[PDB]
């Protein structure tokens, strides 16, 4: 565990462009737990194939709405606090 369970289980309200992202992979609500936000972001990453076999822990999000929301061209899936911070930038 990198992120406490209690923080994972908290209800959050995505800002509009993060909501657009979640809705594009079937999410149907205005509020989600952080763990659910992460699940749908994962579904989005795998759908858009924002990954590469040469560097299997890196999300390659340049030239993608996800990159614009997170403010980076790529990031490591191992860096959970950094990911949470990037998601907090995108919550109401
Ligand atoms: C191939 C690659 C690059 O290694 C890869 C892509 C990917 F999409 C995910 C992982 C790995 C991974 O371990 N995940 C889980 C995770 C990681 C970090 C945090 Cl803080 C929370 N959860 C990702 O989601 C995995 C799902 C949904 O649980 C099945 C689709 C995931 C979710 C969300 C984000 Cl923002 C980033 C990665």
């Amino acid at each position: 565990s990198q992120i406490p369970a209690s923080e994972q289980e908290t209800l959050v309200r995505p800002k509009p462009l993060l909501l657009k992202l979640l809705k594009s992979v079937g999410a149907q609500k205005d509020t989600y737990t952080m763990k659910e936000v992460l699940f749908y972001l994962g579904q989005y990453i795998m759908t858009k194939r924002l990954y590469d076999a040469a560097q299997q822990h890196i999300v390659y999000c340049s030239n993608d709405l996800l990159g614009d929301l997170f403010g980076v061209p790529s990031f490591s899936v191992k860096e959970h606090r950094k990911i949470y911070t990037m998601i907090y930038r995108n919550l109401v």
